[PDB]
């Protein structure tokens, strides 16, 4: 029954560093929405599927949960101001950031990406305040780019 | 191997880097097991829960599966050998790194690791030939260290 501390637990998992992603959709009145997103992980090739955890009530998720559909846009090392915009109090994120229809209909990061996912929704399981969303993969556009990182409370860069 | 389409996902995959897990468990004999993992991922705060991918049949999740418990090992820069190691086709892998059986038994990579979290699992989610594990954190100890990486198929340090 023993539980580690909420601290503890942010102190461990700030250690483990991960690109930066914003996860985009569209909500129900067909307005762009999204957030910064390190929650991305691979789950299975067959068929190709990946997964994020997204807070329960937020924009993105309920943009997510009514199109049924998300993508993901990896963030290369010029991205650090667009993953501030995408994870702060900002009015209209859209607006700060340059952005163009996907042929779904999904935002996409254009300048500020190196690849974007386009997922469909395939399941979802929700744990606590949080829900983990599969995302079946339909489409992916990928250039050269060296990613943007974040760890131990900071930006960085891929080093290699 | 791999389809056409399944390669396109990896390289997408691999262009988001992450920091290295050894996730170990015992398994249903007493027997220490792990893998190399890239997938661990939080979930919430509330109780603090993370989550793993591990691939169906491998020794690793039946561990896992059967003991309900496993230790997530944070890698430092010096652990690619472990990494490595914890890849490798040689199932005689807890031969070749120093480690330390923590009080509940679970192994831990006390030379490679900056960091362990002993885990109970909590919840489990198969997708395609994958298993999605929740675990609910018991334990963490942890020490400054430089995580190590893995993007671009490549080994790095995380680097400040
Ligand atoms: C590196 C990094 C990684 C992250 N990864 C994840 C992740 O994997 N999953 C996750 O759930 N979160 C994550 N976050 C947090 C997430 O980016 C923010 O919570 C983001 O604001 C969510 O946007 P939203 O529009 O979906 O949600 P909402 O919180 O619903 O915000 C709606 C809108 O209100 C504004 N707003 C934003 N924040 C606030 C605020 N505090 N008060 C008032 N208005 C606000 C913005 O215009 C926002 O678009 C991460 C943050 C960082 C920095
Ligand atoms: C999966 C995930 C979910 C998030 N959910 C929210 C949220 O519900 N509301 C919000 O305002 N911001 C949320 N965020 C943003 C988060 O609280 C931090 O502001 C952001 O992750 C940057 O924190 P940090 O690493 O600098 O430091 P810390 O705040 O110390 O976080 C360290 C790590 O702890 C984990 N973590 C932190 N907060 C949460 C959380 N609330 N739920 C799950 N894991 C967490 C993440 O892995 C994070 O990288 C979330 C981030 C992630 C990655
Ligand atoms: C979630 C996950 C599951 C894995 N499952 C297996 C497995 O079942 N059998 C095996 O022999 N090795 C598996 N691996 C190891 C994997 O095949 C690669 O050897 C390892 O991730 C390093 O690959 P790479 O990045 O150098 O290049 P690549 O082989 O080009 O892989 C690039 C990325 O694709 C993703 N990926 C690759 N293979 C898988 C997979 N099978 N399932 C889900 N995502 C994948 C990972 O995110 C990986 O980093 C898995 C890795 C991960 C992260
Ligand atoms: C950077 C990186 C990240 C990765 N991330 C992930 C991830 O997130 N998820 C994932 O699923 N994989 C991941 N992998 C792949 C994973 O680390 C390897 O597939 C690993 O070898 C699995 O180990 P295992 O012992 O659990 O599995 P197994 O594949 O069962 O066994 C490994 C080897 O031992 C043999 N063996 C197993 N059991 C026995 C036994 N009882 N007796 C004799 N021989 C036995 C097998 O035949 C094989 O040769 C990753 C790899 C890399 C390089």
């Amino acid at each position: 029954g023993v539980t580690t501390e909420q601290q503890h637990y942010r102190d461990l998992m700030s250690a483990f560093p991960t690109g930066i992603a914003v996860v985009t959709s569209l909500d129900a009145q067909g307005v762009p929405r999204g957030m910064t997103c390190s929650s991305v992980t691979s789950a299975t090739l067959s068929p190709p599927t990946l997964l994020v955890c997204l807070r329960n009530g937020s924009a993105t998720l309920d943009a997510v949960s009514a199109t049924r559909g998300f993508a993901v846009n990896l963030l290369h090392d010029g991205g650090r101001h667009a993953a501030e915009v995408f994870s702060g109090p900002d009015p209209n994120r859209f607006s700060r950031v340059q952005w163009k229809q996907c042929r779904s209909g999904l935002p996409w990061l254009s300048k500020d990406a190196f690849a974007v996912a386009e997922c469909r929704v395939s399941g979802t399981q929700e744990v606590g305040d949080h829900t983990v969303v599969f995302g079946e993969v339909a489409r992916i556009a990928q250039t050269d780019g060296t990613p943007l990182l974040y760890g131990l409370r900071s930006f960085a860069a891929w080093p290699l």
